[PDB]
């Protein structure tokens, strides 16, 4: 049984580890203790950066994110989201909320949708199974582009498994 804080650090992007290290410290969660959530954050992030037409919101400091949201919201006449999407899509002129779950796709979706009280925020969910779900059957990206996202979650799962780490990860998610 390996060290997740190891695997995370030596299996994600430096960039990605330290944006998520830094995302965590901001809620006073230690990456050394909260290592399963540490990886999850890194993965969720990695995905958002592969779904990139698209402006990125996840990853920025909250000050920077909220300003980013606002110039768009001021320039397009788009409703302000209450919370913070992950991306914006210039082609469909909408904000997108990205979700990566190790649970039920349907459960995670409705949890997302009911949080954000979206009218216009689009919601794309993937899991480590292929299983996915986008708001209104609107998959935004082309079967290929989504497929590469699918492949890599798979390459995350087994590489965890190689170290006895997959098992726990799998079962430790909540809402
Ligand atoms: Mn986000
Ligand atoms: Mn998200």
């Amino acid at each position: 049984l390996g060290s997740m804080e190891d695997f995370v650090r030596q299996c994600f992007n430096p960039m990605i580890v330290e944006l998520a290290e830094k995302a965590m410290k901001e809620y006073g969660e230690d990456p050394k203790i909260e290592t399963n959530k540490f990886a999850a954050i890194c993965t969720h992030l990695e995905v958002c950066f592969m779904y990139s037409r698209f402006e990125i919101i996840e990853g920025r400091d909250r000050t920077m994110a909220w300003t980013v949201v606002n110039s768009i919201c001021n320039t397009t006449g788009v409703e302000k989201p209450k919370f913070l999407p992950d991306l914006y899509d210039y082609k469909e002129n909408r904000f997108i909320e990205i979700g990566v779950t190790r649970r039920e796709v349907h459960t995670y979706y409705l949890e997302k949708a009911n949080k954000i009280k979206s009218e216009k925020t689009h919601i794309h969910i993937f899991s480590f199974t292929g299983e996915e779900m986008a708001t209104k059957a609107d998959y935004t990206l082309d079967e290929e582009s989504r497929a590469r996202i699918k492949t890599r979650l798979f390459t995350i799962r087994q590489e965890m498994a190689s170290r006895g780490l997959w098992d726990s990860f799998r079962q430790s998610e909540r809402g």
